[PDB]
């Protein structure tokens, strides 16, 4: 609704300096023609200069030299807000200097040679920050700000004194407007990107309405999260799309000096970022600052950890500076820092997925031509265990192979350095698979807490158990208002008992995947390294990575696994409690129903189980999966061979039919087998016919008709015999003798 | 400030210490306050520092220094007794101790209204579901939910529309209000508490809330409102009350529940130990605990004190027989030694529960620990009337249902079997009502009808439809064979 909020598009005046008008909006504005028009857009750096060497596009979109987009703005879409402001002072001068291009080639003056020519009778109405090209040549090269005699900028007139003494730099410039991007040069982090922006954009951006009420703003944060997930770089990015000041510190240059200097350095930051308010100060591996105490030994490293805290409390007074720091978990500091009014907050970085993982790929590869046959949508399925950094080495990697494996010897004397090599070659797909395979350990070992893929589909059968699950999980985060009308408490607790490989595993995460929730997986070697390692209080962190990722699903299977190592069914002597089981009730126990956090417990043994971990508030319910029905064998054969060629004489129905108690393991062991014999016979086929015609004096001899394009009845029906049962009766009647023992068994 | 003191060289340090003290004597009669004690003065094991030790020394001088001079008065500030030096807990230096423990529901109200103050709240606030749902949470907790929801609605308008309106004025920043939907999502999504150890305070449970149970009663109001209510009664004559009370029967009869009753009803303080911290205790090799917390009790008194799943420790080492080992382990001997040495002035009583007091160390049963036991049965038909109409006094009923029909149809059922049938039923209802309900809407959307509103709760209150559903799955829980057991232990006495 603000008249002067409208769009920029489109410019064709190459000269900067250049700013449009639009008559029927020329009549909302008082734009005279002069100096200067102020047309302000986004982080305060404004294109402003002689204006009205437009109207030739329509209205609605003002023309701006597209040069006024990477400065002032980042992409098209955007709005200005232009307002006049014209008749500046008229200092001495606008400094000249070119920043990149000039010092390739004859220098001279920098300033007599190719930019004279165009500060004439325009005698740059400019404002530092603008950028543009102006040459005497091959007319792209930009114009820096580089000194200021006159604070506001100014209209420059001859006979005035200008020093080209500086000399053309890097782009710092560009890596400042690549730091501006901001949002747009990071992915996988979605939510965590989200979050800080609600927490930090109105105390930065508005301090005024903070100023005129009393209201807590935040003075601490803390990322936890491995290394090389690009955490400096978040810093960076929200400071720069803010326009706030950032200030960097890092650990290692306060731990390498003298004690008075370097406690004394820790002060000069702060000192310079209060006079630069509204500012951001961030911390880097602060594990290298203040450990707990058992990595703390020396006096001087406990002096630098005080002073610190001292330094956090002396800012109550000011809301306007704010503290982010980055470790890699949050039991690795002292816990004083972590308090109300230091390190209050706390932001799980964590790991990307699949999507993150491929937007990542396509931000490093988009200079990095690609000529065919690089989906990327593989490629972050294969990369189990990689995080940022490793990615990018990925893309160098492979870029590498592209060059090395060939062009070792044409580049050496040959030619000299040419860019009709560089942009003519590509890079394919097989280099790719090269450097995933070959040189990539990956970094990481932690768990992974991300939505699953299964859908129901792939499951058969059960919609009975489906429309439990349904009942359980998925109503209450609907409907809570209906809970707590009839004074109802939900349950968080289930346990699913059966016979092994009936689909127990897959339950946990298609509930996950409709409920669009994360889930987490333990495994029963984790619980007897647990035991053998007396370690249970890792079972606290478990929990930690249940609550800060709600909604979430957690599931721990295998759980007879410590009950079975000591003794048999009933074990020794002990009974049926450990030192493990103990602790997750604790946990358990000590649980709101709130934040919905749901717990799901697998087993095939539930007599030798702990009675005590089915009263109420645990594992109350209980769920009996059976072996599947001759329909459900069906349905589990199509799920499995469906991601196949299998088109075949034979049909599944006649299969599921002759099978009698196979379980869920079993109906995915027969494809298998099948198309190993299949692929045995094509590999067969073909050594054989490579090596016929060759090994033949025929010099030429062509046909490729595919002999095992699919799995014909043949491999089905050898398969068929190397495979049986896997179960017995007698199991099937413990677990029917328990289904029907349960009458009055509470 | 502790660390702003750490933060300098001795010489320094030690004359603000000093200049600091002369201060305030100065300026008396006043106070100081000392904060982050523990990082000033812990046990000597933790400090190295030649410095550290001389820092301490000088606290102490000018402690004892002070009882000469002026009318200055020090109050210091730590997070639990035994983490600091015991050469300050001394008579002269800190003989005064005092605990803050934790606000209960009327606390965290208060602290609610403290901070609602100056805000404009709606009229759907209801604070008192946000404090009993409020568990674990502190003042500084408090606050920052208060900010987080007031800015929840502040940053959503604010976002919407003024940021080019009109420079905001006074008007439109007061004009918006509060509701609870922002409160329960600054509490669901915002839910950092702090609080995971034990908890003292005075329970809700009220003897309307048991079942029948009458004689039980009578017999616990003498053991405890006398001895307070009327002390010169036993001064008289030659008796001396005893200090505590056992508890033997089946599960799921509401044990726990009279040991918060008897709270409830003479207003007294009270802690429950679960079995699980037991074990967790004997696994860890940690019975110095033990004596914490009869300090707490201690330094709460009137209290109750009570213990359940006393007989895990026996069952987890081999069966009922046990193991090789006798009935003895490191807990129990660690609990007899503290209640030994126990006065009686400090009417601290104790009381534990169990179901298999055959296994019990017959030691805990001697003359002057736990010597008076109860045992608790399973409810009648009287008494399970009474049971089934206390727990459905909480959710809307329809009146088809005969609840003596049902009390008279049970037998050898426990307190928990009739609670699960009532969850069982509600559940049938609201699923019965969100099916119908999400078919309603599904229905008549493809009908575009603009107005189609027969709006009538579809199930407000059920009827012997569903009890009488559940009733097929209400079953027995507790064995006949173990009645007989317990019976045959409570006549063999
Ligand atoms: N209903 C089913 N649909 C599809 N696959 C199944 C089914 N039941 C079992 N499986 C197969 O069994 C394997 C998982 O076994 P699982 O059920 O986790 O064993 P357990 O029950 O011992 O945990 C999977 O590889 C899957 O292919
Ligand atoms: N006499 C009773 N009056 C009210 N509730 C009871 C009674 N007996 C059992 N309950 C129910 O049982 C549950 C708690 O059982 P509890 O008495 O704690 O087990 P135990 O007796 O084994 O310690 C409560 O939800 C309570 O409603």
């Amino acid at each position: 609704n603000r008249p002067n909020r409208l769009i920029v598009d489109e410019a064709i005046n190459e000269d900067n300096s250049v700013v449009s008008l639009s008559q029927p909006k020329m009549d909302e504005l008082q734009l005279f023609r002069g100096d200067t028009v102020l047309l302000k857009g986004k982080k305060r750096r404004e294109a402003v200069c002689i204006v009205l060497s437009d109207d030739t596009c329509s209205d609605e979109k003002i023309r701006m030299n597209r040069v006024v987009r990477n400065n002032l703005r980042v992409r098209l879409g955007d709005v200005i807000s232009i307002q006049p402001c014209p008749d500046v002072k008229y200092g001495k001068r606008i400094h000249v200097l070119p920043i990149d291009d000039t010092v390739e080639g004859i220098t001279g003056n920098l300033f007599e040679v190719y930019l004279k020519p165009y500060f004439l009778e325009a005698y740059r109405p400019i404002r530092k920050g603008d950028i543009f090209l102006v040459r005497g040549g091959m007319r792209a090269v930009e114009f820096k700000v580089v000194e200021t005699d006159p604070s506001p900028y100014c209209i420059v007139a001859p006979d005035t004194v200008i020093h080209c003494e500086g000399e053309p730099i890097k782009r710092e410039d560009e890596e400042e407007s690549l730091n501006e991007v901001g949002y747009d040069d990071i992915g996988g982090c979605r939510k965590q990107l989200a979050q800080i922006k609600e927490m930090v954009e109105l105390p930065l951006r508005h301090p005024a309405l903070f100023k005129a009420i009393g209201v807590k703003p935040p003075r601490g944060i803390l990322l936890y999260g491995p290394p090389g997930t690009g955490k400096t770089l978040i810093a960076r990015a929200v400071a720069n799309e803010t326009g706030a000041f950032f200030f960097l510190i890092n650990g290692p240059e306060i731990m390498s000096k003298l004690a008075g200097e370097s406690e004394s350095n820790l002060r000069k930051a702060f000192e310079e970022a209060e006079k630069n308010a509204p500012a951001i100060i961030f911390i880097d591996e602060l594990d290298a600052i203040a450990p707990k105490r058992e990595k703390t030994h020396g006096e001087v490293e406990r002096r630098i950890v005080s002073q610190l805290l001292t330094l956090m409390d002396g800012l109550k007074q000011r809301a306007h500076v704010i503290v982010m720091a980055a470790t890699n978990r949050p039991n690795s500091i002292d816990p004083a820092l972590r308090r109300f009014g230091r390190f209050d907050r706390e932001v799980d970085i964590g790991i990307p997925d699949a999507t993150g993982r491929l937007e990542i790929l396509q931000i490093h590869t988009k200079n990095m031509k690609l000529a065919d046959d690089v989906d990327l949508e593989q490629v972050a399925n294969e990369t189990h265990g990689h995080v940022g950094a490793d990615l990018a080495a990925l893309c160098s990697e492979a870029a590498l192979q592209a060059i090395r494996k060939k062009m070792d010897l044409i580049d050496l004397e040959d030619e000299t350095i040419d860019a009709e090599v560089m942009n003519s070659l590509a890079v394919t797909m097989d280099d790719f698979r090269w450097a995933l395979s070959q040189s990539n350990p990956s970094a990481l070992r932690e768990t992974v807490v991300e939505v699953p893929q299964v859908t129901w589909e792939d499951i058969g059968g059960l919609e009975d158990v489906k429309r439990e699950l349904q009942e359980l999980v998925q109503y209450p985060v609907e409907h809570p208002d209906k809970f707590l009308k009839f004074g109802m408490t939900p349950s968080k607790g289930v346990l699913f008992y059966g016979p092994p490989g009936c689909g127990k595993t897959l339950l946990a995460k298609a509930i996950a995947n409709e409920c669009q929730a994360n889930a987490i997986s333990i495994k029963g070697p984790e619980l007897l390294t647990m035991w053998f390692g007396e370690s249970e209080a890792n079972v606290r962190e478990i929990f930690d990575k249940a609550r800060q990722a709600a909604p979430c699903v957690l599931f721990f299977d295998e759980l007879d696994s410590i009950a079975k190592a000591r003794g048999g069914n009933i074990g020794d002597g002990g009974g049926a409690a450990d030192r493990v089981i103990n602790q997750i009730l604790t946990e358990m126990d000590g649980m709101s129903t709130k934040k919905n956090v749901f717990i799901i417990g697998a087993t095939n043994r539930p007599d030798i189980i702990d009675p005590a971990i089915l009263r109420p508030g645990r594992l109350d319910q209980l769920i009996y999966i059976p072996l599947p029905d001759e329909k459900s064998r069906v349905a589990i054969l199509k799920a499995n061979l469906r991601k196949s060629p299998v088109a075949k004489d034979v049909d599944l129905e006649f299969l599921a039919k002759m099978t009698n108690g196979f379980s869920g393991a079993d109906l995915t062991e027969i494809c298998q087998r099948a198309c190993k014999l299949a692929i045995r016979e094509s590999i067969e086929s073909e050594i054989r016919r490579e090596r016929e015609r060759q090994t033949n004096p025929s010099a030429m001899e062509v046909e490729e008709d595919d002999p095992v394009p699919e799995i014909r009845r043949d491999h089905f029906e050898e398969a068929m015999r190397f495979a049986r049962r896997s179960v017995s009766d007698n199991d099937i009647r413990k677990y029917e003798m328990f289904a029907q023992t349960l009458q009055q068994s509470r």
